[PDB]
């Protein structure tokens, strides 16, 4: 039940967004490797991303000066 | 007592940060010191996040049954 620190939330959000773009790039490759498995992972990454985003929207009211959420998830 | 992140979110985060940390460690052995300072600053941050994640996941291991050991996540 503890909260995560806002700094932790930024690191996690940026990390999962990058991993998500990495797997999307693989899947759009001409002859894809392990597609079923990448799609299963991506379900999980999206759920984690959505949960992080909710926690960050709380942080924005509590810790000053944080970037807008759309900046953290920018490509790049 | 309020973000209420799900255990599974913490698992994905833990794994993601451990992987990004190994990536930056690898890059530091490529023999290009150009941005070594910058990668080392980032690595401090990644380690801080990893510690905070680890704390939170240990709470989860106390509230819920059948979650994987922490060490399995960071292998």
């Amino acid at each position: 039940m503890m909260n995560l620190k806002p700094q932790t939330l930024m690191v996690a959000i940026q990390c999962v967004a990058a991993r998500t773009r990495e797997l999307d790039a693989q899947l759009q490759n001409d002859d894809p490797q392990n597609a079923a498995e990448l799609e299963q992972l991506l379900v999980g990454y999206d759920l984690a991303a959505d949960d992080l985003k909710n926690a960050y929207e709380q942080a924005l009211g509590q810790y000053s000066g944080l970037p807008p959420y759309d900046r953290l998830i920018e490509e790049p």
